[PDB]
């Protein structure tokens, strides 16, 4: 079938992100232009709740990623400045946000880097967790690495990284989830930064929960962000545990929306 490989670039979607068409079948497609370790960690990647990997070809200098389009957007704007987003929506997201993680962190991979600019949303509105440019192998051959590299976005960065030498993977990526799910609930982010020097983080520190952001979350959504929003990486909630909270469990949200008639 004759044309099948050619894809016109539509527009620019974030290098640089162009939204690309398929000359045959308007197929739609996110292309990534530029590298050999975010290939090979995207190789491995294959979830309903992980951006697609098509494959990559390389032009002399420019790399070419071919990965999935998500009409969606960024969660980022989902979240409306100051207020956030409906709490049934937020606890969607999360969940969708958890499958995610556990499965990066099953295969031994870390992102290093989730925030809502970096998580997206498909045409049913599935977040879709992108950018694996940061990502690194923290388990291999069931053997743990410990990780000393600086990489992140300060206002989810978890405290150890600014603190300690050396951290486990895991419970980073758990505390980026927690200033994700403030975000999605308040419609700001606590702290430029965990530590403490900032005012803001030493006030959560100091459990005042009367002041902004957490004044906007309610009481269930709150005590599960004080237990991943924890100082000590080795006292902070894991997962598995995420996942028997009262308000990760509570019934908020109803399904999509299904055509319907009556008599
Ligand atoms: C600003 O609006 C958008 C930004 C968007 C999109 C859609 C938007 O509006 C509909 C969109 N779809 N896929 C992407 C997209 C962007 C980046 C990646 C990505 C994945 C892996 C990786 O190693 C590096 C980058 C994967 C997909 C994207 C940015």
């Amino acid at each position: 079938v004759p044309f099948v490989e050619d894809w016109d670039l539509v527009q620019t979607l974030g290098g640089e992100v162009q939204l690309a068409v398929n000359r045959v079948t308007e197929e739609a497609v996110a292309v990534k232009i530029v590298i050999k370790k975010e290939i090979c960690i995207n190789k491995m990647l294959n979830h309903e709740n992980v951006v697609k990997f098509y494959g990559h070809r390389r032009e002399g200098n420019i790399q070419y990623l071919f990965l999935e389009y998500c009409s969606g957007g960024e969660l980022f704007d989902r979240i409306e400045p100051d207020i956030g987003m409906p709490e049934p929506d937020a606890q969607r997201f999360f969940h969708q946000l958890m499958a995610g993680v556990v499965y990066l962190h099953g295969i031994g991979i870390t992102h290093r880097d989730i925030k809502p600019e970096n998580l997206l949303l498909d045409e049913r509105d599935n977040l879709k967790i992108s950018d694996f440019g940061l990502a690194t192998v923290f388990r291999y051959n069931n053997r743990e690495r410990l990780l000393n590299k600086m990489c992140g976005t300060l206002p989810y960065v978890a405290p150890e990284l600014l603190k300690r030498r050396e951290f486990h993977a895991e419970p980073v990526d758990v505390w980026s989830c927690g200033i994700v799910l403030t975000a999605m609930l308040a419609g700001e982010l606590p702290w430029d930064q965990p530590s403490d020097s900032c005012q803001e983080y030493s006030d959560w520190k100091e459990k005042k929960t009367y002041l902004n952001p957490w004044k906007k979350i309610d009481s269930a959504p709150l005590a599960l962000l004080h237990k991943i929003l924890v100082e000590n990486p080795s006292a902070r909630i894991t997962i598995p545990d995420i996942k028997k909270d009262r308000w990760y469990n509570k019934p908020l949200k109803k399904g999509a929306k299904r055509p319907r008639v009556t008599s």
